[PDB]
């Protein structure tokens, strides 16, 4: 489903051309959980910008469920990002003033505008909250009324909510604690498993890594090894 | 306030180093109001990013009230925009389940979290749209029941919320009629001239460039000319 081709990525910073990806190919098969380890500097965020769609590769080429998002307009940009991306981060980011069904409701506002009804986000945004794992009785919190643990299982429930068949999640544990971190990494594990989503998470953990099929090494900008976990 | 020295923008699109700003060179006297003018491609918004602190220049150096953002870091960035920085759009950019006046509070949760009260939050929200002249009444209102020309208003008030004395504003008036569009033009005046801010409008249609005491004609990622229209 997302799949890179000699994708480079500089930063011009005048005289000083830095390189944050260089080189790099991978293919991130559909369903396939993979996890891309490394030191804060290996270029990791980066490259979970690029396949987000966030951003554009210096050269190379990408290509999204095998579509090459590269000359798309910023249009046809936020096109892909709504409808085959679902995000996840560190900062939970959520808007503090509306409820965690309310959160998990604005990205279904933004798609089906004027098509569905108030009756039927209600219903999707709480079925994705239920899926999420998060009791259906902390819908109607909003943020700091809710542990950091159903902070992000609201921000998982948002992305999972336009049903995009990819999750990137930028160190999704980092603001957790290992319990708490274990039960959301086992619910990508559950989303990916089950559900069949291709799950790629960016971490500098080893722990988080090893719930991938495969971790992919990657050290100052370029992939220098690749881990094969499970499927063999 | 806002200054720039010897600034380029470009975007490797692979093999094709493309030019988005040339060599500019500015100068944003504090409490001025400048306009850039420009047909879709000029570079006109390239440079609201930059100056928005949104991007970084691929060259030269950004000064926002004398302060080289250049090397700041993000967290440091983000600093610069939320304190010194007030925008605006063509795109209002309201959430859709929030209350004008709530709308205008999020700026203020992100700078002065834990800080500030409800009720003072509720004050400063007011003040600003109520300096965005938008009468009281329409505080409670959401967005799609206020008229293309509140939701403006309401994006000012954002704006002016954190008390920016700076404030971008990206084609303003594109989305709006000739009669409102003036409206919001003689509000971005009023704050200039009498409360003081720093207004600085990019834009393709002439007549709002008008507004401002000089219009920065940009041409194909260079300025081809300045236009001074008032203070002689
Ligand atoms: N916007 C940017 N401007 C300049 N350099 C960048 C930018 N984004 C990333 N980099 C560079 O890319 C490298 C690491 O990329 P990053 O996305 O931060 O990955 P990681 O999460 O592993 O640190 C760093 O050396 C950094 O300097
Ligand atoms: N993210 C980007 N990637 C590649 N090219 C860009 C990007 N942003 C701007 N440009 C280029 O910059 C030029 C105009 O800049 P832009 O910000 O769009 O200004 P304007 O509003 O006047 O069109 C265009 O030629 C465009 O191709
Ligand atoms: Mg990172
Ligand atoms: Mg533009």
């Amino acid at each position: 489903m997302i799949k890179l081709k000699n994708v480079t990525k500089t930063y011009k910073m005048g005289e000083e051309i830095i390189y944050a990806l260089k080189n790099v190919n991978l293919n991130i098969k559909e369903g396939e959980f993979v996890s891309i380890m490394g030191p804060s500097g290996s270029g990791k965020s980066t490259m979970l910008n690029i396949i987000g769609c966030l951003d554009k590769p210096t050269e190379g080429e990408v290509y999204i469920d095998n579509i090459k998002t590269n000359d798309l307009d910023d249009d046809e940009l936020t096109k892909i990002r709504r409808d085959k991306i679902g995000f996840v981060f560190q900062q939970f980011n959520l808007i503090p003033l509306l409820t965690a069904l309310e959160n998990v409701e604005l990205p279904l506002i933004f798609k089906y505008r004027g098509a569905m009804s108030g009756e039927e986000r209600r219903k999707r945004a709480l079925e994705c909250l239920k899926m999420a794992e998060l009791e259906e009785r902390f819908a109607n919190h909003k943020p700091n009324q809710l542990s950091g643990g159903q902070q992000q299982r609201v921000a998982i429930a948002r992305a999972l909510a336009n049903n995009p068949p990819i999750i990137l999640a930028d160190e999704p544990t980092g603001a957790l604690d290992s319990k708490t971190g274990e039960k959301i990494m086992q619910l990508l594990k559950k989303l990916n498993e089950e559900d069949g989503k291709t799950v790629v998470v960016v971490t500098h953990d080893i722990n988080v890594a090893r719930f991938g099929e495969r971790i992919i090494y990657l050290k100052d900008g370029e992939v220098e090894r690749e881990e094969k976990l499970r499927g063999f």
